[PDB]
């Protein structure tokens, strides 16, 4: 588990961030060749594989990651623009957010933005949403999100991951709780 967290971390960096500090182009799908991906994990960790990638991606308990073939992309997360295909999650009734406390005022004026990255995240889980907003802050409140609020306003909800779901915004109509 800790050798694969430390890869996966520096997974998710070439993935999500910055891929041409590493030679990496991505498609405009976000997807890299998964042997040059290796190259590029090797050049921090010698030891990292293609196995050993493989197993990060199989194991992976948030379904980061995604394989076709030989190529690999990060399923969200990206600061660099992305077209992705996802499935749309049309079954979640109620969706969560964590964010620092402090951010209240903001967000109950413009709703949920991307800030940095290309989508909002949210989750299906109350927990892991939580545990996402304390990264950012000590103090922190679960947002609850209706999902038919964002769908009836237009904005597709994607799959992203097992818990994760990604969303182009969330106007602040469709936050039904802070908690």
């Amino acid at each position: 588990k800790p050798e694969r967290k430390r890869v996966s971390k520096l997974m998710a960096y070439i993935l999500r961030h910055s891929p041409e500090e590493f030679g990496l182009r991505p498609d405009v799908e976000g997807f890299v060749s998964l042997n040059e991906l290796v190259n590029a994990l090797k050049t921090v960790y010698p030891e990292v594989t293609e196995e050993f990638v493989r197993e990060i991606v199989e194991n992976d308990p948030a379904g980061r990651y995604e394989i076709r073939g030989d190529r690999i992309r990060a399923r969200y997360g990206h600061s660099f623009p992305v077209s992705l295909d996802h499935e749309e999650d049309t079954e979640s009734r109620f969706l969560y957010h964590g964010t620092p406390r402090r951010n209240l005022p903001s967000i109950l004026k413009e709703g949920l933005k991307p800030m940095k990255r290309q989508y909002v995240h949210v989750s299906t889980d109350k927990i892991e949403a939580l545990e996402t907003g304390r990264r950012h802050g000590r103090e922190v409140v679960l947002l609850v999100i209706d999902a038919e609020c964002l769908r009836k306003r237009g904005f597709k909800i994607y799959k992203a991951g097992k818990n994760v779901r990604i969303v182009e915004r969330v106007p602040p109509d469709c936050i039904t709780l802070a908690v």
